[PDB]
DNA sequence: CGTACGTGCGTTTAAGCGGTGCTAGAGCTGTCTACGACCAATTGAGCGGCCTCGGCACCGGGATGCGTTTTTTTTTTCGCAGCGGTAC
């Protein structure tokens, strides 16, 4: 019943959710591993800081 | 005006070739596992309205430093007449 949103189980500000979404509708591919959201999310996240 | 390329002829090299020998590693087949698509339902994260108050652009009014001229000086750099010692 409790549902902890994947950007917290990352400890990511960045919505791993959105860009799980963003992929599958951004036909890159017919399959997204799960982990790859997270992943992008993560590099996207560091970058933002690294100019910020 | 100075010099560092360019040509070319002469030595040094090692690329290219054709063939031979050994073996990693490419790249396929079959099997089966784990992982991810699909669905449904349930949520709260995230978005479009409101309503401040404070960070920012502004403004005028001196203050610091930066470039221009042009005035006064410092240092160098010839040139003319006015010396002090030779010479006799
Ligand atoms: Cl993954
Ligand atoms: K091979
Ligand atoms: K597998």
């Amino acid at each position: 019943a409790k549902a902890k949103t994947r950007s917290s189980r990352a400890g990511l500000q960045f919505p791993v959710g959105r860009v799980h979404r963003l992929l599958r509708k951004g036909n890159y591919s017919e399959r997204v591993g799960a982990g790859a959201p997270v992943y992008l999310a993560a590099v996207l996240e560091y970058l933002t800081a690294e100019i910020l």
